[PDB]
């Protein structure tokens, strides 16, 4: 009932260009006012299994989404499954879905969806990940809260990169960040 | 209770040039002997509000201290004011200043007042924020624990850059960190 | 449960890299239910490490720290760190008896495999950069790795290691923070 998260094994859960091309591992702990976070990425077919720039110059980011509704539920219009994100029990997760998770909802007054008045970039923190665990690839985690169109609540991971890597696997190194909770 | 924050709102509540300045974002969530920490700025007004280092070469840096005595009472010469440091209510205050957070302060043993004993490095963090959220505005802010005088406890930020920024706004990505508590 | 496991916070020599008793390794453990919040520096007093010169000695540019333990989460006698000091927190000191079970603070070895043919994922690494005496322009990266080694149940690996050439600099860092999946 204190987290909330994809389950650590390595089956497919995330769609980022064709169906199940990828494993999101995302674990999110409920420290009361603030929630600890800890992130990674493998992706597994498709086009951004295997990334060579000098045969496909302009490939070099994307994006996985997350929204939420009203009661901390997630919406399926996310990259990520439904099936495969609820509250921890054991090494797996719990048999029926999850109802509620408000507490562990990005707060909106720290982090406002778009409108009108001035945005701050407190919604935003930057990490670095390295590709297949080598020191000498890196590529940039950009983690955005409550930015999205057609939800409640959001939390989005933008991958970039700037070097031009000539047949890299994309799977990463992990990341942990906090951000302040709704309830 | 668990946390003691400034509020996630954006009212000025700190003094780094001029009166208020600045809203300094600062929460401390206590899980047990460590306190996990969340910070970020947002400048509004005064000198270090747009920087512009082409017309004034020589503001590169600056610093916003708060200091404590024995109760873990902030003290009114920090640059952070006393009206909004307070344990959290919903996404408030609690009604009255609190007496005693003993609990919250960074350990005197890990992190030692400056004496003729040799001064060592752990007491320091660094991290790295964005300005605007821009991938290419960097400025580096170093957190340090109980060196400053007169108080029996003291948590300071010094953010810098080295870049020769043009007309670029102070407001910062956020950053998360942790240190030893006192008790 | 919510409880801490560290090397306690005074400077007192506790780990052996290159030479017994070399330096002082700080590390302190915090159970946020099924995440581990960790926080570490490192401080060499004596040995190859303690003065760095890449002038007169080009290739030391990295070294390794290794914390083995067994089933029940006990610190094995051939880790770098000494079994003394490791022990749960009691005040700025430790509870009197060396510890029972620790299980809860292990890295979960579903997320974190040990060696195998399977494919070895990056995952199980997180990569820190430190500085050495607090200056802004003496980095050094700091690599953990998770169940990696052999001969033990599961283990936590820091690698440090840099590429500046420095000239004639102590080996004592800034702190760092990052958490890992806990075993329970
Ligand atoms: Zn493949
Ligand atoms: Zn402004
Ligand atoms: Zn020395």
């Amino acid at each position: 009932t204190r987290t909330l998260w994809t389950t650590p094994d390595t089956s497919p859960n995330c769609t980022i260009a064709q169906d199940k091309d990828s494993k999101l591992t995302l674990v999110l702990t409920k420290c009361g006012s603030q929630i600890l976070a800890n992130v990674s990425l493998i992706v597994v077919a498709g086009k951004y299994h295997i990334i060579n720039n000098k045969t496909n110059p302009k490939i070099k980011s994307f994006t996985i989404k997350l929204l939420f509704n009203k009661n901390g539920v997630l919406l399926d219009n996310s990259n990520l499954g439904k099936a495969y994100w609820n509250f921890r029990s054991g090494n797996s997760n719990v048999s029926t879905a999850y109802e509620k998770a408000i507490g562990f909802m990005p707060n909106l007054v720290a982090y406002p969806k778009p409108s009108n008045s001035k945005k701050y970039a407190r919604d935003i923190v930057y990490g670095t990940i390295y590709l297949g665990g080598k020191p000498d690839q890196p590529a940039v985690i950009k983690t955005t809260f409550n930015q999205e169109t057609g939800c409640e609540y959001s939390i989005t991971f933008n991958f970039s990169w700037s070097k031009t890597y000539e047949n890299v696997e994309f799977e990463t190194t992990s990341f942990t960040f906090s951000y302040i909770a709704q309830e």
